[PDB]
């Protein structure tokens, strides 16, 4: 059609048969700039964009694609230092890709934009402890609620996902049990 608002929305739809062919509809249209920024705001902003086609965008191995996850997470304020409820907030937007070597863009990333935002911060002693607990975090989460797994990892075994070489970039034991327990009681989730 003709219309603006349709136009958005007809770019929305294709977005969620394929991304990049919403993503270059709606700039040819004039409706979208072509920056990361642009496309990681219009990400943001766009709630009707289904959750598991951002989550593979976001997470492809693709340089443009890169950039815009960049922007896109770097558009979050995750101060607090509290390193659960942004994983939460980050998490909440979209849905995870199955596939590792995604997860695993999005986990360094996440880490670094959290230290980033906390500086005076104490815990992590770097970038890699972070993203190792967020790591633990998704594979928890995804142990402990999914009925699939049927010996459940425990918080001994979390515990174990936390340690070594580092051993003093190490966090401490009572922090994780308390992690163990936030997840456990409340599963990361989207809602
Ligand atoms: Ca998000
Ligand atoms: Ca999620």
């Amino acid at each position: 059609l003709k219309q603006q608002k349709e136009i958005i929305e007809q770019g929305i739809d294709l977005f969620n048969k394929k991304p990049k062919r919403g993503i270059q509809y709606l700039q040819e249209q004039g409706m979208l700039g072509t920056t990361p920024e642009d496309i990681a705001q219009f990400l943001h902003q766009e709630e009707r964009l289904d959750s598991t086609q951002v989550g593979e965008f976001l997470g492809d191995n693709d340089k443009f694609n890169k950039e815009v996850m960049y922007a896109y997470v770097d558009q979050h304020d995750f101060s607090g230092k509290d390193f659960v409820s942004a994983l939460r907030m980050f998490l909440e937007g979209f849905r995870l890709p199955g596939e590792a070597q995604k997860i695993d863009r999005l986990m360094e990333k996440f880490a670094a934009r959290y230290l980033e935002c906390n500086q005076g911060q104490t815990l992590f002693a770097s970038a890699d402890t972070a993203y190792v607990l967020a790591y633990s975090i998704i594979m928890l989460t995804t142990d402990l609620h999914s009925p699939q797994v049927k010996n459940k990892m425990t918080k001994e075994q979390y515990i174990k996902m936390n340690r070594g070489i580092n051993d003093s970039k190490d966090l401490p034991e009572e922090y994780l049990s308390a992690i163990y327990n936030e997840i456990a009681g409340k599963k990361i989730s989207m809602k």
